[PDB]
């Protein structure tokens, strides 16, 4: 199912190694569009993290870091301060088309969909988790 967003990537990077795609078998997949240059990201992410420490197992999702820094070498150390997966910087090619398929214009944007069927889940997320932080309403589908 996610074949269709990360077009041939097999491996996405977490911690300093990877992990296969196929290991988000069932998940509930968000896709984080975020920049260490991005003013508002800063404030965001850390109440990103909070929600994915509490949740991610619980209400089975993982988050994947789809980066819009243009700096390789900052890469690293910005990837280092976030608990989930990466799409490997060198595959920035697959987030800049990911990033139009869902016509994100501004940064922070948080998209979920299903690992399984590739479906849309929710385009909202960055707006939605931050008024519910609980995630009473998780994972805040579309209309």
């Amino acid at each position: 199912g996610l074949d269709k967003y990360l077009p041939g990537i097999e491996k996405l990077r977490r911690g300093d190694g990877e992990v296969e795609v196929k290991s988000l078998a069932g998940k509930l997949v968000f896709f984080y569009f975020s920049a260490s240059w991005c003013p508002p990201c800063r404030g965001f992410t850390p109440q990103l993290i909070e929600f994915y420490d509490k949740f991610h197992e619980s209400k089975n999702f993982e988050v994947v870091f789809c980066t819009w820094d243009e700096e390789e070498d900052g890469f690293a150390g910005y990837f280092a301060k976030m608990p989930w997966l990466a799409v490997p910087f060198a595959q920035s090619e697959a987030v800049q088309k990911l990033s139009k398929h869902f016509n994100v214009e501004s940064i922070p944007t948080l998209i979920g969909v299903d690992a399984d069927s590739g479906d849309v889940v929710t385009t909202r997320a960055r707006a939605t988790l931050v008024k519910d932080p609980e995630g009473e309403q998780f994972p805040w589908k579309d209309a």
